[PDB]
């Protein structure tokens, strides 16, 4: 697949993330993040994509070292984390077409796994409207108390 950048931006509490809303196959919460274009840059694109979805520009807080990457079904998502960004920016898609929302989420509230159905003695994973933010959870929760404690 072709790798996808993006930000977890937090606030300067560290306690919230931004997260962004999509439509359709999309239509749940993620962090912003999209394809790299052919001989884009990864923070170009990090910047890119979250510009386009939230109508922040990170491109002057990115640091190169700062992020988490998790490769999914064999493609590949890097995410640069951008802290101290005040909660009361004005975020505004470029492209409303294809984002919903953007909200701030407490980070503790947040879920880190998907729940099972063995209440019901069924196979998989009950629906969960963070399925996309998810896989990266732990790492980030992770990533904040080895950097800040
Ligand atoms: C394209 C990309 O960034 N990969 C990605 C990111 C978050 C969650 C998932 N989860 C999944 N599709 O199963 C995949």
């Amino acid at each position: 697949g072709v790798p996808t950048y993006g930000a977890i931006i937090l606030d300067e509490t560290l306690e919230n993330v931004l997260l962004v809303q999509g439509y359709l196959a999309k239509s749940g919460w993620g962090f912003p993040k999209g394809k790299v274009n052919k001989e884009e840059a990864p923070h170009d694109c990090a910047a890119r994509e979250v510009f386009e979805e939230t109508g922040f520009d990170i491109k002057d807080y990115i640091c190169k070292d700062d992020y988490i990457e998790l490769r999914i079904n064999d493609q590949l998502a890097r995410l640069y984390i951008i802290p101290g960004i005040p909660k009361d920016t004005k975020f505004n898609p470029k492209t409303r077409r294809e984002i919903r929302n953007i909200e701030w989420f407490s980070i503790e509230k947040l879920p880190c796994h998907r729940n099972d159905m063995t209440p019901k003695s069924k196979l998989g994973l009950a629906p969960n409207k963070f399925f996309m933010a998810i896989p990266f959870i732990r790492p980030l929760r992770d990533w904040l108390s080895r950097r800040f404690g």
